[PDB]
């Protein structure tokens, strides 16, 4: 967290992929088709 911790959580959906953020999900989602992936086997 380099100097400053420049972090505000304005938008209320979140990506929990990398942290993103948008007003409404819809608009998350579009962000996360591309995310959308098979990484980490063995999951449970
Ligand atoms: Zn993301």
């Amino acid at each position: 967290g380099s100097s400053g911790s420049s972090g505000t959580r304005e938008k209320p959906y979140e990506c929990s992929e990398c942290g993103k953020a948008f007003i409404r999900n819809s608009q998350l989602i579009v962000h996360q088709r591309t995310h959308s992936g098979e990484s980490g086997p063995s999951s449970g």
